[PDB]
């Protein structure tokens, strides 16, 4: 009935999910202290949970004006601004916040990934290995998906993976077991929210037409956590499948509808992103759970019987740094949208590059452009001189950051050119005026990789020693292009040099890349239908189903 309980129960209800139960405390929280900076901050706090991030913003920076030593304030005036699309201030916030609790791994966390995300590379180094080290002692704070762009082995992956996990599981009470039907049509299920504009969506579509067409017996059921975007992808997913929306729906009662439909394979197409729901998993709402596709990863989870990759990008060499028992397609374990005509593109000048000169390119989100990859894409513009970078633009000040070490580089700035953010149709037309895509280390291009072949331009890649790291080289792979796979940075630069100042060469690779294109099965569903259609049939017998 009065004071520090009210800002108390504030507190928890509102991370409980219910949330007018906790503004009615706060909204009493002022009624005795009025305007007060752990009052005002929450106030603030709630606008955040109701989606009202611009308000958020405002209040929040009052409280830390009036209080800048608070650092549980600057941690959530970050997340607001960060929410209200303010990138560079929120990376301020997290800055300050972990000048005032250096210890606290979470905080470290959070400002690595953000001041990847802007390319901020002050101090990398050493947030890196703190960030590494709390994953090393087991309080991994560290977000696994954050983690894939931090040089770690997989043995460090593996490691951060199942202490998120074990935590998740120890919080949540599993379903009663259930057990793969013996007789009748297998009900296999893939929850994500992916479905609509986004890879996820963009990847399957067009196996998910090839099942319905050729593997009758499979009965595919997707599990949509985001609503419909009104994409041609969300209308063709749900016209090849089951797609339930449920969105606003809670990990549990996600998983009792999951199990109300008797799912006897669940994927994961999630992964550890945001907008995951693992705890959904958890709950084991299916009798075999599948990892796939989505993240590049263990899922550490004791929860997930099996993982999906291939000969390339799991090698026998990676099995035991995964927790789930390692399955196999027969080529690549990516499929990709062969629908897609690739339009015709703007000219070179509305596209904002010169008419002359090789363009190398690399479309990768700005987190994987770092320190090593960046260097080493400078590193070909100096030996050959007509040549360009086209990068993705990216949030704040980024592209800037590049641009300065771009000449911290001993290179001219006006040589990247920063494409803004397009639709996929007009994204992926962009791609016929590129001549080399230049992949990064240590998290590949994914799906911008296979972008970047569909449309045929080549990828130059490093093939690290984690699944992350081997994805763009199990696409070459697969397509027959082994000489796009060098052994490490000299060997790249050499081979894009070697490449991009002899254009007789070039033109010869693309017209490589197109033979393969349309003869190899990377880019052929029908065949990847088949044969992940017989891996699943055989996968159900190993549990116990009996066919028919
Ligand atoms: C950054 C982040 O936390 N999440 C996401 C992602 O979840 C989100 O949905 C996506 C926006 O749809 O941005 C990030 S891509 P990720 O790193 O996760 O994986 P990627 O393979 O990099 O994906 C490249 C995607 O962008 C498409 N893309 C890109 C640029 C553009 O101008 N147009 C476009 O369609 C491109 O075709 C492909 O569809």
């Amino acid at each position: 009935q009065d004071f520090v309980a009210w800002l108390m129960l504030a507190d928890a209800e509102l991370g409980m999910g219910d949330t007018t139960a906790g503004e009615m405390a706060v909204q009493r929280g002022l009624a005795l202290h009025p305007g007060h900076p752990e009052a005002v901050a929450r106030l603030g706090r709630v606008r955040w949970t109701q989606q009202r991030h611009a308000e958020a913003a405002v209040l929040l920076q009052q409280a830390s004006d009036a209080a800048p030593e608070h650092p549980g304030i600057a941690l959530w005036l970050g997340h607001a601004l960060e929410d209200a699309g303010q990138a560079e201030a929120a990376a301020a916030a997290y800055t300050r916040a972990h000048q005032l609790l250096p210890e606290e791994p979470y905080i470290t966390a959070q400002l690595l990934n953000w001041r990847r995300r802007l390319c901020d590379w002050r101090a990398l180094d050493v947030l890196s290995a703190q960030v590494r080290a709390a994953v090393a002692q087991g309080v991994g704070a560290v977000e696994p998906f954050a983690f894939l762009s931090e040089d770690a082995s997989a043995a460090e992956q593996l490691a951060c993976a199942r202490t998120r996990a074990q935590a998740i599981a120890a919080s949540v009470r599993p379903l009663a077991p259930t057990r793969v039907r013996s007789k009748g049509p297998l009900r296999v299920g893939f929850v994500s929210n992916g479905f609509g504009a986004h890879p996820t969506g963009l990847l399957t579509v067009a196996l998910f037409e090839a099942l319905q067409r050729r593997q009758p017996d499979l009965q595919m059921h997707l599990f949509a956590t985001s609503g419909d975007d009104g994409s041609t992808l969300r209308t063709r997913l749900a016209q090849a499948s089951t797609l339930h929306d449920v969105t606003a729906l809670g990990h549990l009662a996600t998983a009792k509808h999951i199990r109300h439909h008797g799912i006897d394979l669940l994927f994961d197409l999630r992964g550890w992103g945001g907008g995951g729901r693992p705890e959904v998993f958890a709950l084991r709402p299916a009798p075999v759970q599948v990892n796939w596709l989505a993240y590049p990863g263990t899922s550490g989870a004791p929860w997930m019987d099996y993982v999906l990759g291939d000969a390339f990008a799991l090698p026998p060499a990676l099995e035991p740094f995964y927790s789930e028992h390692v399955l196999r397609l027969q080529g690549a374990f990516q499929p990709s949208d062969t629908s897609r005509v690739v339009a015709e593109p703007p000219s070179r000048t509305q596209c904002g590059l010169p008419e002359q000169g090789v363009v190398l390119c690399c479309f990768n989100n700005s987190y994987k452009l770092n320190p090593q990859s960046m260097a080493r894409m400078l590193a070909v513009l100096r030996e050959v001189p007509d040549s360009v970078l086209w990068l993705l633009s990216g949030p704040g000040e980024a592209d800037a950051r590049l641009r300065a070490f771009a000449h911290a580089q001993g290179v001219d700035a006006q040589r990247l050119v920063f494409m803004p953010k397009l639709p996929h149709p007009q994204y992926l037309a962009r791609y016929r005026h590129a001549d080399l895509f230049l992949d990064t280390h240590p998290y590949n291009a994914h799906t911008t990789a296979s972008d970047a072949l569909w449309t045929g331009c080549p990828v130059l890649t490093t093939p690290g020693e984690t699944f992350a790291a081997r994805v763009a080289g199990s696409l070459n792979h697969h397509l027959g292009l082994d000489e796009m796979n060098v052994a490490d940075d000299a060997a790249f630069v050499a081979k894009a040099v070697a490449l991009a100042s002899d254009p007789a060469a070039l033109t010869a690779l693309h017209a490589r890349v197109d033979v393969l294109r349309r003869a190899s099965g990377v880019f052929h569903m029908d065949g990847f239908a088949d044969d992940f259609g017989a891996l699943l049939q055989a996968l159900a017998r190993r549990h116990g189903w009996l066919g028919i």
